[PDB]
């Protein structure tokens, strides 16, 4: 599609990205100069056309009460229709942290950055839940870079060339499935490595899901790889099982997935070739660490209180902001 160009002055110059939804488009504003803008262009289909109304009402409130983006929300420049498509205009950012971290060969974040890049995180979707709001589908394809510009040094650690970001400032994207706490609740939210466990187990969900996602994102940005290689709910659960120990009986019991569960326990054969795939690649929390300095003893205590298994136990991020792993940043 690029050449096509959108309300009579957006040339798709681009794409910047893909999705279920539809794409988004670098395009250049033949009418502010040619400067360069984002173009979310949602596919001509009900279920997405709801999904992009329902996110330009959600950025008019957000761009609304927070208009100069302190939130670290993305900001909504306009909005119109394009041949039955509805295309919202962007601030252009740079990379993903997911596209970053590929492109740099799956090399982890340095801490300093993981620190600052968390903080925002924990800013933007607190803001959120301050507002009624849970975002629903965080993860590293959600989280972009302001400006993705690097300087490169030669690593001798790891024989070769890294990128280090000038800037590591970050905003949030994609409220498409942005949900109210007064509207319908989708049965399945997340992506399915950062998805929490009362998701998984059909309890309901409110804000702490987006918690648990935050704490899948940080062990990735630590690690370089997810702790959840996984694309079934049973073997997700053994993998959290080995990570953070046997998922609470109250939890076990709510739960309708009877098909994850023998007796009140997780239905799983330690001793099948799955169950190995599990031994083998999963491990506790804490065996991840790549040092025992305090700083990475604090980001992991984070994390593991933000992979608390019971959502009404789980770490708040208003709590979260306040953890000492943050200190080295005021």
């Amino acid at each position: 599609q690029s050449g096509d160009v959108l309300s009579a002055r957006y040339e798709i110059v681009d794409t910047l990205g893909e999705g279920a939804f539809g794409k988004v488009v670098e395009c250049i504003d033949h009418k502010a100069g040619g400067r360069h803008v984002a173009v979310k262009i949602v596919k001509n289909v009900d279920r997405y056309c709801e999904a992009a109304r329902s996110e330009i009402q959600v950025l008019e409130h957000l761009n609304t009460t927070d208009p100069n983006s302190t939130f670290r929300c993305v900001q909504m420049l306009e909005w119109f229709e394009h041949h039955g498509h509805i295309c919202i205009v962007f601030e252009l950012l740079g990379l993903s942290t997911y596209d970053f971290i590929k492109e740099n060969g799956f090399l982890p974040f340095r801490l300093d950055h993981i620190r600052k890049m968390a903080y925002q995180i924990c800013k933007s979707v607190n803001f959120l839940h301050s507002n009624k709001l849970t975002h629903t589908d965080l993860k590293p394809e959600n989280i972009l870079f302001v400006q993705s510009d690097y300087t490169e040094a030669y690593n001798p650690k790891i024989k070769r060339d890294e990128r280090t970001l000038i800037n590591p400032d970050i905003k949030v994207v994609d409220f498409g499935s942005a949900t109210y706490d007064d509207e319908h609740h989708s049965t399945l939210v997340s992506t399915r490595h950062y998805r929490a466990p009362e998701v998984i187990l059909a309890l309901g969900w409110s804000q702490p899901c987006d918690v648990w996602s935050i704490g899948c994102i940080l062990i990735e940005y630590y690690l370089g790889f997810t702790v959840f290689p996984t694309h079934d709910s049973k073997e997700h659960l053994a993998m959290m099982e080995r990570i953070l120990g046997p998922l609470p009986k109250h939890m076990i019991q709510k739960t309708r997935k009877r098909k994850y569960f023998h007796h009140d326990r997780l239905d799983w054969d330690e001793h099948s070739s799955a169950g190995r795939y599990v031994s083998r690649r999963c491990k506790p929390l804490k065996e991840f660490m790549l040092s025992q300095d305090v700083e990475h003893e604090r980001l992991f205590d984070l994390i593991q209180k933000m992979l608390e298994y019971d959502p009404a136990k789980r770490i708040t991020l208003r709590e979260a902001l306040k953890h000492p792993f943050f200190d080295l940043l005021k």
